[PDB]
């Protein structure tokens, strides 16, 4: 049943038809921008990985 | 005159009669509580002298 299986994909993932598969081994994922934050009695250590 | 050298005088100062001077050399001031702050993109840094 292709149509229970499409439904499972994320809402940002929009494929395309050809895929070049050219080894044994493949690393799906996604790229995220997390803003992390330390606070303390001190204070506050920001960071952000883009 | 008496009146107007005691309006000079501090809010926070209560003298009292005698002074046991034995030096030639006095530091009068005050002890007072500052709260330093320290604000950047990264974050802040506070400290406190009591």
């Amino acid at each position: 049943m292709s149509s229970l299986l499409n439904s499972l994909l994320p809402e940002y993932f929009k494929p395309k038809t050809n895929l070049n598969i050219n080894s044994s081994r493949v690393q799906y994922g996604f790229n995220a921008r997390i803003d992390m934050q330390y606070e303390d009695d001190s204070g506050t250590r920001k960071g952000s990985r883009p």
